C-alpha cells in the first residue's frame, strides 16, 4: 500500500513548484515503476555525462577503444593548465565525479560527437535521450526523459548494460560524486549507499539528479531520475524537492 500511493505522495511534494518536473522511480529487481511526466524530455545539464560515459565504455566493449589509452589534454581544450596525458578511464572519472567539462568534450570527441552518443542510446534501448550539443556549443540543450534515464540505471545496476568491470568502475565513480550530496542523499537514513550523477543550471534554471539507491537487507535497489526545469523555487528548495522525492520513494519500497 506504500508503493501503491507513492504517485499521489510525490505529486503533493512537487505541488506548486512550477516549471517542468520529470520523476521516474523503478525498483530494479521487480521493475515496479512510479513516474510523473516520465516520458517528457527535459534539459539534462551535466546528467548527460552519464550517457556519455556509457557511450565511451561501449566503444571499449566493441573493440574500438581501450580503457588505458592515453589522451592528451591541453589548455586549448578549455587540472588543465599544462599539456597533460590522461587515460580514457581518468577522463570518465573526472567527467563523472567533478562534472569536468574539458574531459567530457574530449570524450565526446573520441566517440564521434553528440549524434554518436544519441545513436548509442538508441542502440542500447533508450530512444528518448537526445544529445545534440557539446558543452562548448551549449556555452539547444541535451534532453532526456526520466524513465529512459531510470531504465538505463536499472540495466547498469543489474549487470546488463556493461561488462562487470566497467559497471563497477562507473558505479564507483558515481559513489564518489562530489557535487550533489544534499540531493538524492539529503533525506535518506544514515548509511544508505547511493550512486548518482547530478546536473545543475545556473541560477536555479535546472536542478537534476539521477542515480541508484541501495535498500536495506535484501530489499533491492531503486533507480531514480528527477529532472527539474524552470521552477520558481530557490536552488536550495529545488534540491530539497529531490531529497524528499528520494526519501518518499525509499520509504514506499522499504519494510
Amino acid at each position: 500500500e506504500a508503493i501503491s500511493m507513492l504517485t499521489e505522495r510525490l505529486s503533493s511534494i512537487i505541488n506548486a513548484a512550477g516549471g517542468d518536473i520529470g520523476i521516474a522511480v523503478i525498483h530494479v529487481e521487480t521493475g515496479h515503476t512510479t513516474a510523473i511526466q516520465g516520458t517528457t524530455q527535459l534539459p539534462l545539464q551535466s546528467v548527460f555525462k552519464l550517457p556519455l560515459a556509457i557511450a565511451v565504455l561501449k566503444e571499449i566493449e566493441e573493440n574500438r577503444l581501450q580503457l588505458d589509452r592515453k589522451v592528451r589534454v591541453t589548455p586549448a581544450d578549455v587540472m588543465w593548465r599544462r599539456p597533460i596525458d590522461r587515460t580514457v578511464a581518468q577522463l570518465i572519472e573526472v567527467s563523472i565525479i567533478r562534472s569536468d567539462n574539458t574531459s567530457s568534450d574530449k570524450l565526446l570527441q573520441l566517440v564521434g560527437g553528440p549524434a554518436a552518443v544519441t545513436h548509442r542510446m538508441r542502440a542500447l534501448g533508450f530512444p528518448n535521450i537526445e544529445i545534440v550539443s557539446t558543452e562548448r556549443e551549449f556555452s539547444r540543450p541535451n534532453t532526456g526523459s526520466a524513465e529512459d534515464l531510470a531504465r538505463l540505471l536499472v540495466q547498469l545496476q543489474k549487470g546488463e548494460l556493461l561488462q562487470p568491470q566497467h559497471s563497477a568502475l562507473l558505479l564507483g565513480f558515481m559513489h564518489r560524486a562530489t557535487t550533489g550530496t544534499e540531493r538524492l542523499r539529503g533525506s535518506l537514513p544514515v548509511g544508505t549507499p547511493v550512486a548518482d550523477k547530478t546536473g545543475t543550471g545556473d541560477a536555479g534554471v535546472v536542478t537534476n539528479d539521477v542515480g541508484i539507491i541501495t535498500l536495506p537487507k535484501g530489499q533491492g535497489h531503486l533507480a531514480i531520475a528527477v529532472l527539474i526545469s524552470g521552477s520558481k523555487l530557490s536552488p536550495a528548495a529545488q534540491e530539497k524537492l529531490i531529497a524528499e522525492i528520494a526519501r518518499a520513494a525509499y520509504d514506499a519500497h522499504v519494510s
